[PDB]
C-alpha cells in the first residue's frame, strides 16, 4: 500500500519535538519517500501476542480523515518500542504554545473550541472513538493555521496497556470516582483545557495530587475571571464543566453554542498569531 513496512532503518532524526509520561517524539525524515514525519516511539514491556494486536488495532488510525485529526502514516514495532509514525505539526501543541504566550487570548480559543468540537464529532460519528486525553498537549498546531487532535483512543490494547504502566488531573470527577469513560469526559477535559489556556496556569489552588483528585470530585467547578472573558465564553466553558454528567453540554449543542457561533464568524489570522508568539 502507500508507505509499505516501515522499519527504523529507512529514518533519519532532524531533531526532538519532546518528550512526556513515557514516550519520547523526534521530527523524522523518512528516506525512501521524502516524507517528513513526527516519530513517536512508546515502551512498553509485553508479551509479542499483545503487541502485534496494539500494531493492528492502529492500523484503524489510516481510516482516520478530518482536517481536526493529525494525519497517521504508520506504527511498527522495533527493538521493545512502538513506533506511530504521524504528520509533523510545525507549531507543537498548545502546551508548548502557551509556554510561550503566556495566555492564549478568547478568540483564537474560539477556533480551537471549533476544531475540537469539529475533531471529537468526527472520531465519534466516523468511527466511535472517544478521545480520553484531550488536554492541551494533544492539541497540535501548525504554520497553516490549523488545529488538531492527536493521541485519542484508536487502540483499545493501547488504551489497556497504557492504564497500567495518567493525566488524572485532567479526569472529570464522575471519571475520578472510577466509572466507565464516556464522551462527556471528553467534554470536561476540554473545558478544563479552555480555562488553562485562558487564565495561563492549571485552573485550580494549588495542592498534594491525592488531595487535587478528591477536590476535583468534591468541589465545584473552574470557572473564568469573570472581568476579562465575555459572558458567552464563561457560559461556553462552564456547560462543558457541569459536574454532573448528564447534565453538562454534549457536542451538538456546543456546536450551536453562542461562542462558537461568533468565533466562527470572526476572521483570526491565527497562524500569523502563532508564527508571531513561537517565532516560527
Ligand atoms: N505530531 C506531532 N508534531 C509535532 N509535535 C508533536 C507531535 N506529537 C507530539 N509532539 C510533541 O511532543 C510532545 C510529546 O507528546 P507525548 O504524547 O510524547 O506527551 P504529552 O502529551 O506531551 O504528555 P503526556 O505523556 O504527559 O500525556 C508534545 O508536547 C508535543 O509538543
Ligand atoms: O500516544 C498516546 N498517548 O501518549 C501519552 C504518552 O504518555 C505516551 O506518549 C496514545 C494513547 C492511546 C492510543 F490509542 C493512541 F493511539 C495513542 N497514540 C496516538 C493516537 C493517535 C495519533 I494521529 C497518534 C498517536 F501517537
Ligand atoms: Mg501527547
Amino acid at each position: 500500500m502507500a508507505l509499505g513496512e516501515l522499519k527504523d532503518d529507512d529514518f533519519e532524526k532532524i531533531s526532538e519535538l519532546g518528550a512526556g509520561n513515557g514516550g519520547v517524539v523526534f521530527k523524522v525524515s523518512h528516506k525512501p519517500s521524502g516524507l517528513v514525519m513526527a516519530r513517536k516511539l512508546i515502551h512498553l514491556e509485553i508479551k509479542p501476542a499483545i503487541r502485534n494486536q496494539i500494531i493492528r488495532e492502529l492500523q484503524v488510525l489510516h481510516e482516520c480523515n478530518s482536517p481536526y485529526i493529525v494525519g497517521f502514516y504508520g506504527a511498527f514495532y522495533s527493538d521493545g518500542e512502538i513506533s506511530i509514525c504521524m504528520e509533523h505539526m510545525d507549531g507543537g501543541s498548545l502546551d508548548q504554545v502557551l509556554k510561550k504566550a503566556g495566555r492564549i487570548p478568547e478568540q483564537i480559543l474560539g477556533k480551537v473550541s471549533i476544531a475540537v468540537i469539529k475533531g471529537l464529532t468526527y472520531l465519534r460519528e466516523k468511527h466511535k472513538i472517544m478521545h480520553r486525553d484531550v488536554k492541551p498537549s494533544n492539541i497540535l498546531v501548525n504554520s497553516r493555521g490549523e488545529i488538531k487532535l492527536c493521541d485519542f483512543g484508536v487502540s483499545g490494547q493501547l488504551i489497556d496497556e497504557m492504564a497500567n504502566e495518567g493525566t488524572r488531573s485532567y479526569m472529570s470527577p464522575e471519571r475520578l470516582q472510577g466509572t466507565h469513560y464516556s464522551v462527556q469526559s471528553d467534554i470536561w477535559s476540554m473545558g478544563l483545557s479552555l480555562v488553562e489556556m485562558a487564565v495561563g496556569r492549571y485552573p485550580r489552588p494549588p495542592m498534594a495530587i491525592f488531595e487535587l483528585l478528591d477536590y476535583i470530585v468534591n468541589e465545584p467547578p473552574p470557572k473564568l475571571p469573570s472581568a476579562v472573558f465575555s459572558l458567552e465564553f464563561q457560559d461556553f466553558v462552564n456547560k462543558c464543566l457541569i459536574k454532573n454528567p448528564a447534565e453538562r453540554a454534549d457536542l451538538k449543542q456546543l456546536m450551536v453554542h453562542a461562542f462558537i457561533k461568533r468565533s466562527d464568524a470572526e476572521e483570526v489570522d491565527f497562524a500569523g498569531w502563532l508564527c508571531s508568539t513561537i517565532g516560527l
